[PDB]
């Protein structure tokens, strides 16, 4: 018996809208806060339960509204979902990772009392879009504590991180700001073969297709936090012997199939 297993056996339908778990929010300001910017904290409410912790870092010039909705969905399926806004909008992807790091310490030890309430602190995971992703990339690589990382559509000038961190990056095909060539599919292939990892490719996508209720990115999210975070072998079925419309690639080395 999985003690950390939250909500009923999934269908795909079920994880491309909100979950079972209704939804309170916390609007963190930025001068409460030191080492990030503050942000919007989703978590789930009516309920007893604890769930893992993720910190999401929005992209380049973007702010916490541009993944609103994913914070919001995740959160629904049962976890504890800070979407931080940055120092500056303009910080780069090593500054998203470092305030990525402020962002976990805060859930951890001066979240306000009622996300306490509902945060197993042994349980932590990363994502974030684009220069997000990068600092998503990079934190896996300073903290191997963390359960799981998801970069959506990641940019960063280095190419190889060393994270033993199991790792699920979304490639967007038409992608002309972090393209999948000199971005995703780098990062996916330099990551050790070691490290649990799977590569989906969102067909004829957008570098913003993370910024928009997106059934693929919401699967694929819900479905990698889940395994990792929660150790939910229940939505196994929907990272292994992968066919989705959606999808234009789909590459992993298949260790958390088994």
């Amino acid at each position: 018996s999985n003690p950390y297993q939250r909500g009923p056996n999934p269908t795909r339908s079920a994880l491309t809208a909100d979950g079972p778990f209704s939804v309170a929010t916390y609007t963190v300001s930025r001068l409460s806060v030191s080492g990030f910017g503050g942000g919007v904290i989703y978590y789930p409410t009516g309920t007893s339960l604890t769930f893992g912790g993720i910190a999401m870092s929005p992209g380049y010039t973007a702010d916490a509204s541009s993944l609103a909705w994913l914070g919001r969905r995740l959160a629904s399926h049962g976890f504890v979902v800070l979407v931080i806004n940055t120092n500056s909008r303009f910080d780069g992807p090593d500054s998203r990772a470092s305030q990525l790091s402020a962002a976990l310490n805060y859930l951890r030890t001066s979240s306000p009392s009622a996300v306490r309430a509902r945060l197993d602190a042994n349980r932590l995971a990363v994502a974030g879009h684009a220069m997000g992703g990068g600092g998503t990339l990079r934190i896996a690589e300073q903290n191997p504590s963390l359960k799981a990382a998801v970069p959506l559509t990641p940019w960063h000038t280095d190419k190889t991180f060393n994270t033993s961190v199991p790792v699920l990056i979304v490639g967007a095909e038409a992608d002309t700001v972090a393209p999948v060539s000199q971005h995703a599919i780098p990062f996916y292939q330099n990551l050790p073969s070691t490290t649990p990892k799977v590569y989906v490719e969102l067909c004829n996508a957008s570098h913003i297709a993370p910024n928009s209720n997106n059934a693929a990115i919401s699967v694929y999210t819900i479905s990698w936090m889940k395994l990792w975070v929660d150790n939910d072998t229940r939505y196994r079925q929907f990272l292994c012997n992968v066919n989705d419309p959606a999808l234009c690639d789909f590459r992993t080395n298949n260790r958390h199939c088994q």
